[PDB]
């Protein structure tokens, strides 16, 4: 057991396979399933794990209805087995709250929640399972952070948070964990205008996080991080192939400093990209409207390049099936000289898509990538709704 | 592992932050989910677990009828990993009985609880998950004990016993145990006049408990232990803040030596305070009638002072909703220079409040103190009574 | 670590304590607990484990109904920890069959059981989890065994099996066992006329074996058995207190070398005693007719003394309530200087006793010896049959 | 821990003794139980375990409704503690997919599992709990694997795939594995005229495979193989004891390099034997048209002489249950100086044989050899299919 170096680079990727998915609502119908959202899975030295926010209920039990509310006393990141659905008897408490971030960095496992009303949030920072660090809310709306993992680097794991509006200047902060302390505090700096929800990575030494400017922009905010120095910058991932959620077309150019605005009806949605030259892929909903579909393309020099464009493609989940959040993780102990770049996607079912149902919760698909030209089918969560009714 | 020596002063606390809550009710209303009541949390080397009496059957099913009732041969303290649910699947079973206490002597687990009719109860004492000593019935009449954790400093852990009257005189003892034998027994000395449920924690080499005067007072007697010499004094808080339940108004004085007499209708409730000078805070519920509400208030030298009011209050429960008992625990095997105060906060559903059913449960919350000044919300139960009807 | 050796006494014994309840029936009313029967407990270096034979099916399941029949190709000897009741979600299958045995040396545990046709059982020996050993019927009638647990000595765990008529003559065997493997075959010798379902324990280097005689006795027979000569002797208890049920009234004197016949209108049920000079125990059911209640008897010299009576008397379940087989057990791991006696009942609810439902199950209860003189209540099983109508 | 070797011969077997069994429907009535097929057992150092595909799905659940179908991106394969029954609880996601193998090579375990559409399927290799290798289907129909363990020998795994039409030729390729690293190819080689779902186990070095042909035999194909050359051979057993499913009645010879061919309506399922000289046991359903039934035979010299016959015969299941897939495996890892034939029969309940239920299911019964003569009787599934209606 030592401290997590990012020593290697991002392993080659021409195709996505398949890694796990827990048919969670499909088992939930009948099974002692817990009602969640906001998912992703994170890696230690002896696997990986699922993670997501609870809501404190199963799905068909009567307190399922109006899960679609972000926030309440009754959630908790829980984390399990990862190829599991949750339910109450296999699942583990990470921490209390409705928005969380989680990472080991080779010796243990940093896990953090936000809880409390909208004015009066605060963070609690734990550290091989016991709390170690409370962060107060500085903006005072909704303290709140990445919804999927974190990265270390020589022990140091760098956590990306906000406070203030989704729809206008909020205070987002880089914080630097080491054992769960903090070790630095950097206000945001550079050209992204919003950030939320933020997806990252690593790879030679360096920390990328794809995020979701709910504020302005259909293009990606990028953070890039040195754990070593505790030092970033951001801007726009430069691609005109746009990766939000209500975006409009694409259009001749992206641009890096700036938003490109415009998309109907959601602000945004969390999501991710692989951002390495040549080998860089985007995810994105296949809708431009709305959180349905799934797809990964291959755009070379989407990081730099206005007029970059897809040279291969492979749907995830098709356009007739909802999809939701989707999120990077790796398996840095991974026996391999690279970095294999992973992902997931959260697959919403119920409201406010399907409304027919009192609840909204999720099930899970993720896949990692692979050098070979892999055949691909849509990994749709595969439950009846009708059944629910 | 070694003994645990209570060598540290206690943290210095500003506010609580959560540490755990399992809604127990909520997910209980249809998964397989135990009735308990009484519960109550306690770590080790390891970390923290939640504990409870079993009434052996679940919430949904139809022997949950009935289970106002205390004592039964079908109760046993169980404990489960924090923050999960107690069902029939994830709970280890300590010992049988109605009445119970459990601490970790820094090596292994002691686990003691009562059973048998109300004039010939009797106590086994377990370590390390197996029965060491015996203790029948002294003045046979429901011989009982905490109901929250014991305390341990260099492998002598007190526990507060009590067998007598419940509102009149009784006979207290304090036992002092090492690896579950018995090294000394003391009879209740000093100033309290009626001792039950003591909910006790150490630092700097002494053990305070403080407990529930069911015969008389409205404030609440407080035990010193000194675990080396096994001797103890008591006497009663100070404070004119009264945190019992069923409580008269706060009086212009509290009283050091004698009972605050007064309230309506109830005699009593299990509950807890920090004490250490300006860093105290007392817990009581909000109402001074019913188990309703929770709240933490932070007042300067309560344990000497008989003029000590609030300087800070924090609401842990809204008085819209159900508390119930209340109990300190402490993580002492922390990577911290200080003992960091934690309590929970037993949320009872059901009878006699609720007699929509025919059950009486709970579900917990647990917070731990923090130097911050941390913003707060309510933790309460959050099931919905008329699912169950 | 080490073989065990039954080098140790048997503790003095005065009173009953409370080890373990499982609660089964009461919470398999609406939980997935699986149906059994004839269960007992065992431990090993870690702690203690309660057994039971499967009927594979829940309770509440369909399948429950029927679940009077003894034997079926979809029995299995389960195992779980001590306390819980027994699902389909914590429970470890040691063997496939319908009558079983199962100890540890002190390196590993060795567990057996019978299945087949009547006229073709076999049985399978286990050890450290593996298939060692299989036996063939030798007398084409229904091969069983003990249904309690075994003892072992320096590696050598001897066995007590019976082929042939239920209410005749029979083919009883020693067999004596080491890491699974057969060291040693007796043909069974002595006075002993009928052997089933023998309840074992050791101590001084010797084991007492406390049997069944479903032909005749109301009396139950003694195997003496020396582990390292791999011999042994038979008799029958010598008080004239009857222990076996359907029995008569004790007699004026028993018999040390013959059944004392007579009863109505059951041949036999399990049962046991601890055997220790002044220091010696009879547990019966409180009816002479039926498996109703459960008494242990303190009968000083029941061992050698035809006219021995009992001194003292605990009720373990109240002759209201049914009770069920009856067996021994000890932690030889326990930090003590002697091996304290211990003993579970089975609870059996359902048919033929109470009709109203389908299905035959029970629910166990289990106690261990005290020096002291503790208090008692009754221990039945709790569970409402009408809930089950 | 070391690479396990094949060097052992395989033991004696006179009879079959019980090994294990789920009663998963029977249990799965009532609770939660995943629906599955094709399942297998395989060893490790520590013990065995049952493995199967899921349907993602529990059987009472509203979508066990249309689980006769093989394929969807629903399925996975799952491992679970040998003789417990598949739950949402209790279960480890091997892989995704609806084709698998899965087997110890001494140091850690290797699993493939197949998923996608008919047309571009691909497979996943799992070593250690991590995805190591990805394989895309080369003759774009169904690429497809055992449904029962692989055989390891000084850290080679060979597995047999097949891709290409299921009633015609077909592209069968032999994988040479390495810590699930491909370290060889090979194109089907000899008399074999097609493949599908092999059963394999190790002795003398050498693997043997016994297969299905789908396309006309209804003698089953033998591939040999040589794990430290990494090369085979293939043919027929050469019996007039035909053991595939929908098979003429035995004719008077055999036919060691060609397909029998005949029976209806079926074309195949997957079966077993051993063989081993006089040593030699095939095994076979009783019915020659259906999935019915399940009988072991021993036939001296089976792999060789056209003209062997049966010298004794043990029921497994009786011609009036369903039986299904079968398959081989060996617990590689049992302290003896030879290797122990163990197999499992699929006990398939619901559709197509029964369909007043929506949903196509099964248990699993499991036996290994014994040199004694042991009785035997019927291992059914054992439920009642009213009881789902
Ligand atoms: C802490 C919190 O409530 N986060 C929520 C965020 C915010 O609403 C937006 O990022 C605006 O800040 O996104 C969701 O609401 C959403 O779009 O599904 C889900 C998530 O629970
Ligand atoms: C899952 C699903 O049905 N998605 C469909 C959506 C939704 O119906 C609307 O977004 C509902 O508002 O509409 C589309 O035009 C889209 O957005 O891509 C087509 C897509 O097939
Ligand atoms: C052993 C026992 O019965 N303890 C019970 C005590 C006593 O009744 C009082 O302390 C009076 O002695 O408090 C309760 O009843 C209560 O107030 O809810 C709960 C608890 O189960
Ligand atoms: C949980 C709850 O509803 N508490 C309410 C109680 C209860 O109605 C009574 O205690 C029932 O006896 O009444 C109050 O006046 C009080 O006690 O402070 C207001 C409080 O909001
Ligand atoms: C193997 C077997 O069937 N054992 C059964 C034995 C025998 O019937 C008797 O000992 C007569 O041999 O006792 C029972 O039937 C009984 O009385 O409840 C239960 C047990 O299952
Ligand atoms: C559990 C129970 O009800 N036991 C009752 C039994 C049974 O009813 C009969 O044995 C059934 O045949 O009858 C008694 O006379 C007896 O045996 O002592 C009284 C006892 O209270
Ligand atoms: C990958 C796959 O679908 N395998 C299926 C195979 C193929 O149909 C045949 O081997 C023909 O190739 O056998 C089954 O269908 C069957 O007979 O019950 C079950 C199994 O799921
Ligand atoms: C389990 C069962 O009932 N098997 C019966 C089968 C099936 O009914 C048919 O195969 C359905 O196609 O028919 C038989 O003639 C046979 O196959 O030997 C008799 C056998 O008892
Ligand atoms: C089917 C059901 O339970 N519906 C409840 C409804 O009764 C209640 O009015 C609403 C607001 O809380 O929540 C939902
Ligand atoms: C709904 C229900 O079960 N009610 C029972 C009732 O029949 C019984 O009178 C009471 C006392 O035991 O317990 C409760
Ligand atoms: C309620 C129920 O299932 N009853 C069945 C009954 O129909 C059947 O006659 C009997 C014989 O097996 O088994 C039981
Ligand atoms: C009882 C039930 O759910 N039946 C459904 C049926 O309505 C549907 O037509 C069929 C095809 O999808 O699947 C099944
Ligand atoms: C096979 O394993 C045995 C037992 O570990 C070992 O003695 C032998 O050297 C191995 N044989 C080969 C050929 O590797
Ligand atoms: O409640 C304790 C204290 O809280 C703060 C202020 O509201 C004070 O006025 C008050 O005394
Ligand atoms: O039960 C043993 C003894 O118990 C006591 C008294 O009730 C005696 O009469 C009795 O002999
Ligand atoms: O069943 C195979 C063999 O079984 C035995 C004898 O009945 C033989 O005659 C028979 O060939
Ligand atoms: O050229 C059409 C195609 O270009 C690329 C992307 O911008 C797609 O959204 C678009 O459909
Ligand atoms: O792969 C087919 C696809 O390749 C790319 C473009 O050349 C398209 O015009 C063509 O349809
Ligand atoms: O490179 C794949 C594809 O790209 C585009 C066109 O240039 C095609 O001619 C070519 O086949
Ligand atoms: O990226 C997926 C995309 O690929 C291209 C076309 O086949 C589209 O229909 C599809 O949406
Ligand atoms: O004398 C009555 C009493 O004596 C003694 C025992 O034999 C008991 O069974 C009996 O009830
Ligand atoms: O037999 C003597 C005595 O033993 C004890 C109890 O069973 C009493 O009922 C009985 O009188
Ligand atoms: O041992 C039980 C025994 O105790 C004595 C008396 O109360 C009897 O009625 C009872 O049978
Ligand atoms: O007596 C004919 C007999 O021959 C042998 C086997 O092939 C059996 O299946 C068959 O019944
Ligand atoms: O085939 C010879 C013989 O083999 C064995 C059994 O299958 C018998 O039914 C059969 O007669
Ligand atoms: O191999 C089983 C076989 O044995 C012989 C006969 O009893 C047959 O009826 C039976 O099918
Ligand atoms: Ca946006
Ligand atoms: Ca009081
Ligand atoms: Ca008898
Ligand atoms: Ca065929």
């Amino acid at each position: 057991r030592t401290f997590l170096n990012l020593t290697k680079p991002l392993c080659e990727v021409n195709s996505w396979h398949i890694l796990s998915k827990d048919n969670a609502i499909r088992i939930g119908e009948d099974a002692h399933i817990l009602v969640t959202r906001e998912p992703y899975l994170s890696c230690d030295p002896q696997g990986c794990r699922m993670f997501a926010l609870s809501q404190g209920t199963t799905l068909r039990g009567r307190h399922a209805n109006g899960t679609i509310h972000d926030r309440s006393p009754f959630r908790a990141l829980i984390s399990w087995e990862m190829g599991q659905a949750p339910s109450p008897y296999n699942t583990r408490v990470e921490c209390i709250g409705w928005s969380s971030t989680s990472c080991h960095d080779g010796m243990s496992r940093m896990s953090i929640c936000m809880s409390g009303p909208n004015n009066n949030a605060s963070a609690v920072v734990w550290y091989g399972g016991r709390p170690i660090t409370e962060i107060p809310s500085w903006a005072g709306n909704i303290l709140r952070t990445q919804e999927s993992e974190c990265v270390c680097h020589k022990g140091v794991c760098p956590v990306v948070m906000t406070d203030g509006p989704a729809n206008n200047r909020a205070a987002t902060k880089i914080i630097y964990f080491k054992e769960g302390k903090i070790q630095k505090i950097e206000e945001l700096a550079g050209n992204a205008q919003h950030i939320e929800e933020c997806s990252c990575y690593g790879a030679g030494g360096v920390i990328k996080c794809i995020c979701r400017d709910n504020w302005k922009g259909a293009n990606r905010p990028v953070i890039t991080i040195d754990p070593e120095m505790m030092t970033h910058t951001s801007k726009y991932l430069c691609s005109k192939v746009l990766t939000d959620t209500s975006r409009p077309n694409d259009p001749t150019n992206g641009n890096c400093d700036a938003p490109i605005t415009g998309g109907s009806p959601d602000p945004g949605v969390k999501g991710f990209a692989f951002l390495d030259g040549e080998n860089s892929w985007l995810g994105r909903t296949i809708s431009k409207d709305s959180r349905s579909g799934y797809e990964m393309l291959k755009v070379p020099n989407a990081e730099t390049d206005i007029q970059s464009g897809p040279i291969s493609n492979q749907v995830i989940v098709n356009n007739q099936n909802w999809s939701g959040y989707s999120g990077a993780f790796i398996d840095y102990w991974a026996n391999k000289e690279c970095f294999n770049p992973c992902f997931y996607v959260e697959l919403i079912r119920g409201r406010p898509k399907e409304s027919s149902v009192l609840w909204t919760s999720n099930s899970i698909v993720a896949l990692c990538g692979s050098k070979k030209r892999l055949g691909s089918w849509s990994w749709h969560d595969g439950a009846e709704i009708i059944y629910f009714e």
